[PDB]
């Protein structure tokens, strides 16, 4: 059963790489998943390659080999940020990519980080492929942002033979920002076609003081939602798991990991 997991790592950035600790966490959490999506990559040269060389080490298993790809640098101007996927060459691969862009009206307006869409191939699952679309919204927007997740959908389909999607990411999808008067703006939750994996119940915040499902994964198409692994849905965390005391975990990260397994 393969693991798919989106990670938001706070501002991972050259800085990071010098904590040994926190350095060989992220490894860790990375190590246990076959698909991760990585959040809030900021930096102008390369960081996608130490931790491709961290990770290849042990040239464990003769092969359990990762690669990555990597968006362009996204935000309004100064403040750019990426979205990395980091998979297991030997499982899966990449058959396109793409910015999602809105032809119509307002060019660059909903989205200050437009998903970057990835199609996988999967020959060892019960899903042969499918795609893959990450959003991390701004928190005050977000209401607006995860709705218009269904015009990626579309956008996605028109392009691309596919039936099957993973919406992960980074929401901001409770507390103050998305309240529960707001799920009724939201499309990506009133259509009962898109299924979510992270329920509202879920705590995705590091911070004891905190219990807010932030991160979320939503599925789409009848094959893969029933190809879902039962109870494999949840949030990893690594705090417990690495018996890490606040401030280490928080070092790694303000959020836990979210994931699931495709059968
Ligand atoms: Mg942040
Ligand atoms: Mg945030
Ligand atoms: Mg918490």
């Amino acid at each position: 059963p393969m693991r798919i997991c989106s990670f938001n790592v706070r501002s991972f950035g050259e800085s990071k790489q010098e904590d040994k600790n926190a350095m060989d966490v992220i490894v860790k959490v990375i190590k246990r998943c076959d698909i991760i999506l990585v959040m809030e990559i900021k930096d102008s040269n390369n960081r996608i390659c130490p931790i491709l060389m961290e990770k290849l080490n042990r040239n464990s298993r003769r092969g359990i080999t990762y690669n990555y790809v990597i968006s362009s640098r996204l935000g309004r101007n100064t403040y750019k940020e990426q979205y990395a996927f980091l998979y297991k060459e030997k499982l899966v691969s990449v058959k396109r990519s793409y910015h999602y862009h809105d032809y119509q009206d307002g060019d660059a307006d909903v989205f200050s980080r437009e998903p970057f869409v990835v199609w996988f191939q999967s020959p060892h699952t019960a899903v042969k492929d499918f795609v893959i679309i990450p959003l991390h919204t701004t928190p005050e927007t977000s209401v607006k942002e995860i709705d218009e997740l269904v015009e990626v959908y579309t956008d996605v389909k028109h392009r691309w033979k596919a039936e099957n999607f993973i919406f992960m990411g980074d929401f901001n999808a409770g507390c103050s920002y998305v309240p529960k008067k707001a799920w009724k703006n939201i499309r990506l939750r009133t259509d009962p076609r898109f299924v979510w994996l992270i329920g509202d119940q879920e705590d995705t915040t590091v911070k004891k003081s905190t219990n807010c499902a932030y991160d979320r994964i939503v599925l789409r198409g009848q094959e893969i939602v029933s190809s879902v692994v039962p109870k494999s849905n949840s949030v990893f965390d690594f705090q417990k798991a690495y018996k890490l005391t606040e401030e280490e975990a928080l070092d790694v990260s303000d959020h836990f990991p979210v994931e699931f397994k495709l059968q």
